[PDB]
Formats: structure tokens, sequence, C-alpha cells
RNA sequence: AAGUGUUUAAGGGCGCAUGGUGGAUGCCUUGGCACUGGGAGCCGAUGAAGGACGUAGGAGGCUGCGAUAAGCCUCGGGG
């Protein structure tokens, strides 16, 4: 729930929201992870590529 | 009565058999060498060449990539 398009549909306040959102997932992702209690490990990798498609997106449209 | 007389192997030699070590030989190859025909003939302050440190769930090397970190987006190819 995560895709590009979904993205780019949001806002660039509503884009930066989700991003602080995943910074905060990861956070928790990796004390989990740490800490020995992460199931699915792969949850690391897809927060961070949300978190590189937000950023993409973000300077997409700062870009034009 | 005198004389004659094979008979041992601590070890060694030679040879044969049978092994070990070793990595030659033969047959190869993932790698090189010399060229041929094309492309491109420059990259860099829009920060180059080259790197240090990082980066995958897990330790390191090589590879890739830079805190968006074996990766993000768009457009194509393939199934």
């Amino acid at each position: 729930g995560t895709t590009p398009g979904e993205l780019r549909e949001l806002t660039d306040d509503e884009l930066k929201d989700k991003l602080r959102e995943s910074k905060e997932e990861l956070f928790n992702l990796r004390f989990q992870m740490a800490t020995g209690q992460l199931s699915n490990n792969r949850r690391l990798r897809t927060v961070r590529q949300e978190i590189a498609r937000v950023y993409t997106v973000l300077r997409e449209r700062e870009l034009g």
C-alpha cells in the first residue's frame, strides 16, 4: 500500500507525514530486530525502500 | 687316526612385488598474449580519476550502491 502512484497522489505535507511515519516504523523495526523480536526481517527493507520512494517523489516534485 | 664339509645376517646390496610422499606427464580450462574490424576518443568546481567509511536479517572479502546506501523513480524489453 505504498506504491509510487499512491505516493504521487499524496500531497507534499502528506508525503512528509508518511515520511516521518515510515522513519518511526523503521526505528521500531531496528529496535525489534536488535532485541531479536522481529519475525519478518524483510520489513526493514520494505520500509527503507518506502522511505526512498517518498524522498524520490518529493524530489521529483521539487524538480518538476 | 688327519682331512673334507653345507649350515647364521646385527646390518647392507641387487632385483621383483606392493605401498606412501610428491606433483611431473597426458588431456583440459575460469585466465592470458598478439592482432583484425568497428564505436568512442576525453572526464572534472553540476566536484573528476581514484579512494576512506558505510550499506543486506545475520561475520568478512569481492561486486553493487551511498544515510533514498546489493538500492529509489520514469520509460522500454522479457515472461
